[PDB]
C-alpha cells in the first residue's frame, strides 16, 4: 500500500548517505604536514559523497513518481519494488569506483549497467502494473482515459536506461569524452521537457517528509556510529594512562564527546526547523523538493565539519579556519531550507496552507525559527572582525536554548509594534 | 501531529542497531591460529549487541507509550522528545562501556545516570502536558477524568530512574555485587504491574496498553533497512579498488583485482535478498493486524533482534577460511540465525490464538479468504531454513545456497503454489 514506500524510501535514505562513512571515518590527525595530500583527499570524498547524493535522489523522485502512478500496490509489486532497491542500493559504491577509476571502461560500464538495471526494472514493474489497471492504477483518471500512457509512461521511466545504453556503447570503447551524455540523465527527469500526460507532478509532501526525517535521523548518530564502536577504552588501558583510572583514560574522548553533542543537536534543530516547516505545507511543489535536496545534502555534510570544529591539530592558533568551515557548512544546509520556505511568494494560495500566509497567524513565528539559523551561522562566521573567535560555541549553546523560548521572542516583536 | 515520533523511532531504530557495527566489522581471517581468542570475542561481541538491542527495545516502547499517553505536541515538546533521543542515543555507548569494566563502579555510574537522564526528561515532558490538558491531552479520556493519572503516569515513568538511582548509589556504597537493579528496570514494566500489584482509585485505560501498529510497524522498517543496507556499507566503503593496486594483481585489467571482492560481494547480494524477504513477510503479516496486541510486540522485538543478527551469518557463510572442508558448520549457524529470525515471526503470526476478534481482521481468519496464503508465505522461510539444517543427513552442504534461491523465488509464484493446494482440496 502506502506503507510499502515507508521503507522503501528508509532504505534509500540510509543509501544516501553512505558514501558520507568515509568523509568521518578518515583523520585530520597532524602527525605530518601531509595535509595538502590529505587536503586533496578529503575534496576528493566531498565530491563523491555530494555527486552520490545528488545521483541517488533523483532516483528516488524517479522512483516516488512511478509509485505516484501506482499507488495500490500487492505482493509482486512489493518483490519488484524490492529487487529495484536492490538494484538502486548498488548506485553509490559503482559511482565511487567510476569515479576513482575514470580512464576504465569496466567503471563507467558498470555504473551504466547499475542504472540499465533499475530502469529496466521500474519498466516492469510499471508493465506489471498497466497489465492490471483495475486494480494497481492510482485512480480514475490513470484507470479510466485513453490507456495511451503507458507509452509516455515507459519512456519517462526507459529514457534513463536507453541514454544509459547509448553512453555505455559510446563510453570507452571509443572516444571518453562524450560521457557527459550520462551526466545528462539526471536533468530530464528533473528539468528538460519543461522547457524543452503530466506524470512531472510534484512529489508527494509525505514521501519528501520520510526522506527527510530518514536521512535527518542517520546523520544526526552518524558520529555516535563510530564514537561507540572505537571508544570502548580497551580494558588493556591499563598500561596506558600511566594507571587504571577509566575517567583518566575516557576523558581522552572528551573532544570527540563535544563534537558530538554539538553535532546531534544542530542536526536535531535543524530537523526541527524542518519539520515546523513541512507542518504547514499543504502539497510540496517541484523547488520545494529542489531546495529540500540540497538543504538535506549540506546536512549530510555537517558532522564533518562539527568533528572538525572540536579537534586540537597542531599549530592551533592561526587554524581557526575549521570554524569558519563548520559555519559555512550550516549556513548552507539551512538557508536552503530558508529558501525552501521563501518560495512561497505567489503559491502560498496552492501551498502553505493558510496560517503562516503572508500577514498569517504565526507568519512571523515560522519564519524567525527558520531564519534562525543562517542567521547564527552568519554571527559566528563574522569572528573575522575580532579574535576571540570561540564565542561560536556560546553563540550556538543560545541558539539551541532560544526555540524554547521562541514563542515569546516572537512576542518580543508583538510589543515592540508599539 | 505525529511526523515527530516517525522521525524518533527512525533515529532509535539505527540508535538500536549501532552495537551490531563490530560484529560485523570483525576479522574473520584464520591467518593466525587464534580461532578461540576469535570466537570469544565474537561472541561477547554478539552478547553486546544483543543486550543493547534489548534495552533500547525496551526504552523505546516506554517512549512510545508516554508519547501514547500525551496525544498532541508542542514546539517545546518537541524539544523535549529531542533532548530525550539524545539522552537515550547515550544508551548502547555506556552500555558497551559498563560490560566492558563490571568490576569499576564508573561503568554501572554512567549507565544508571544515562538512565537518570531520559527518565527525567520523559518525566519534564508529561508535566509539561498535564500542565495543559486542553492541549496535549490524547483523548477525552485523559481530558475528562479524575487528574490522577498524572499521578500515574509520573510513578510509571520514573519508577525505573529510581531504581537506577539505587543501583548507582549501591555500587560505590560497599562491593555493588548485586548491581542487577537495572535487570529490575527492564523487567518491571512488563511483567510486574500486569501480574504483581496494579493501582486504582473513573479509570479506563492507558497504563501500559499495546503498542500503536504505526509505531511498531516504522520502527521494524527502519532496522530491516538499516540491516539490509548495514552490509552495504562495509562493502561500499572498505571496497574501493584502490588505484595504487596497479602493481597489485601482477598488472592492471580492474576486474582482475574486483573480482577479490567477490566473496563478501555474493555474500551481500544474498544477505540483503534474504533481509528484503523477511521484511516482506512482516509488511504481509501487519498488513492484517488490526490492534497489536503485548505479546504480538514482545515477539516482534526478538525476530528483529535476530534479524539484525543476520548479516553476521551471511558474513560467515560466503567466507572461504582455513581448512575448509569440516568447518562447513557455518551454513549450520548461519542457518539456525535464520531459522530463528523467522520462527518468532511465524509465532508473532500463531498469536492469533482465537483473538480474531481484536487482532487479525477478518481476512486471514481459521477459514479466512486468503489465511492458507498468510500462513505459507510466513511459514516459508522457517521450514525452507529446517530443510537446510537437515543437510546433517548428507554431506552436499553447498544446497544452501540453490535453497534460499528458491526460497527468494517463490512468492513470485506464491499466488499459485497456493492455487496448487486449492487444485489438491479433491
Ligand atoms: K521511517
Ligand atoms: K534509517
Ligand atoms: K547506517
Amino acid at each position: 500500500s502506502q506503507r510499502m514506500l515507508s521503507f522503501s524510501d528508509a532504505l534509500l535514505s540510509i543509501i544516501a548517505t553512505v558514501m558520507i562513512l568515509p568523509v568521518t571515518h578518515t583523520e585530520i590527525s597532524p602527525e605530518q604536514q601531509f595535509d595538502r595530500s590529505v587536503q586533496r583527499l578529503l575534496a576528493t570524498r566531498i565530491a563523491v559523497y555530494l555527486m552520490t547524493f545528488l545521483i541517488v535522489t533523483v532516483a528516488w523522485a524517479a522512483h516516488t513518481r512511478l509509485f505516484q502512478v501506482v499507488g495500490k500496490t500487492d505482493d509482486t509489486l512489493a518483490l519488484l519494488n524490492l529487487a529495484c532497491m536492490m538494484t538502486i542500493t548498488f548506485l553509490p559504491y559503482t559511482f565511487s569506483l567510476m569515479v576513482t577509476f575514470p580512464d576504465v571502461p569496466l567503471g563507467i560500464f558498470l555504473f551504466c549497467v547499475c542504472v540499465i538495471a533499475i530502469g529496466v526494472v521500474q519498466a516492469l514493474i510499471v508493465g506489471y502494473a498497466f497489465h492490471f489497471p483495475h486494480l494497481l492504477s492510482p485512480q480514475i483518471q490513470r484507470s479510466a482515459h485513453r490507456a495511451l500512457y503507458r507509452r509516455h509512461v515507459l519512456g519517462i521511466v526507459l529514457q534513463g536506461p536507453a541514454l544509459c545504453f547509448a553512453a555505455a556503447i559510446f563510453s570507452l570503447f571509443f572516444v571518453p569524452l562524450s560521457y557527459l551524455l550520462m551526466v545528462t540523465v539526471i536533468l530530464l527527469p528533473y528539468v528538460s521537457k519543461v522547457t524543452g500526460f503530466d506524470l512531472h507532478e510534484p512529489l508527494s509532501k509525505e514521501r519528501v517528509e520520510a526522506f527527510s526525517d530518514g536521512v535527518y535521523a542517520i546523520v544526526a548518530t552518524l558520529l555516535i556510529l563510530d564514537i561507540c564502536e572505537d571508544n570502548v577504552p580497551d580494558p588493556k588501558d591499563v598500561k596506558e594512562r600511566f594507571s587504571g583510572s577509566l575517567v583518566a583514560a575516557l576523558s581522552a574522548t572528551g573532544p570527540r564527546f563535544l563534537a558530538y553533542f554539538g553535532s546531534f543537536a544542530t542536526v536535531g534543530l535543524l530537523w526541527f526547523a524542518h519539520h515546523s516547516l513541512f507542518l504547514h505545507v499543504r502539497k510540496a511543489t517541484r523547488a520545494m523538493g529542489l531546495l529540500n535536496t540540497l538543504s538535506l545534502a549540506f546536512v549530510g555534510g555537517l558532522p564533518l565539519a562539527y568533528q572538525q570544529t572540536s579537534a586540537f591539530a597542531r599549530q592551533p592558533r592561526d587554524e581557526l579556519e575549521r570554524v569558519r568551515v563548520s559555519c559555512t557548512i550550516i549556513f548552507l544546509a539551512s538557508i536552503f531550507q530558508l529558501a525552501m520556505w521563501t518560495t512561497a511568494l505567489l503559491h502560498q494560495a496552492e501551498t502553505l496552507q493558510p496560517s503562516v500566509w503572508f500577514g498569517g497567524r504565526e507568519h512571523v513565528l515560522m519564519f524567525a525559527k527558520l531564519a534562525l539559523y543562517p542567521c547564527a551561522s552568519l554571527l559566528a562566521f563574522a569572528s573575522t572582525c575580532l579574535l576571540s573567535r570561540f564565542s561560536v560555541g556560546i553563540f550556538h549553546l543560545m541558539q539551541i536554548a532560544v526555540p524554547c523560548a521562541f514563542l515569546l521572542l516572537r512576542l518580543l516583536v508583538g510589543l515592540a509594534l508599539a
